[PDB]
């Protein structure tokens, strides 16, 4: 419901790089006041439209349809979220997008969209010990940027703990 309050909590609580999912920009547009570095926006291009007029400077899109991903685009998104080939995100760079987000539930896929050009590894497995070790095995390959997504605060910390460098508040 009200979910950037955990975006308040992990930020007291050391985390630097705090995102935040939500389908009402109102709410991802406060969880930007209170701290959140990325709103992810999950005809939902009017969204990354208005919080780009609204000064925010990390804007992520994901979809399906590539001609959904190209609008986000041009009406501001700086990230779009590849969900699990590895294989496309050099095509998708070529579409013009500055940032792009790999979700995949194996760290090799995600390895390997790292070697592509991935500036995002974003981690989502069905378990969450299977989650932690995957995040523990990409952090010490040196992954830069893992993120992991939880609607509990509590397993972002413990995410966190294990080498997650972004922590997805998932608002619902």
């Amino acid at each position: 419901d009200e979910a950037w309050k955990q975006v308040e909590i992990l930020r007291r609580l050391g985390a630097k790089r705090i995102a935040y999912r939500s389908d009402d920009w109102r709410d991802l547009q406060e969880a930007l006041k209170k701290g959140a570095d990325i709103l992810i926006v999950d005809e939902a291009w009017k969204q990354v439209e208005i919080l780009r007029r609204l000064g925010a400077k990390e804007i992520a899109y994901r979809s399906d349809d590539w001609r959904d991903l190209q609008e986000a685009l041009k009406k501001g998104a700086d990230i779009l979220i590849v969900d699990a080939a590895w294989k496309q995100v050099e095509i998708l760079r070529r579409l013009g997008a500055k940032r792009i987000a790999y979700r995949s539930d194996d760290w090799r896929d995600l390895q390997e969209a790292l070697k592509k050009g991935a500036d995002i590894l974003i981690v989502d497995a069905t378990d969450k010990d299977e989650a932690w070790k995957q995040v523990e095995i990409l952090r010490r390959l040196g992954a830069k940027e893992i993120a992991y997504r939880s609607d509990d605060w509590r397993d972002l910390q413990e995410a966190l703990k294990k080498g997650a460098d972004i922590l997805i508040v998932d608002a619902t």
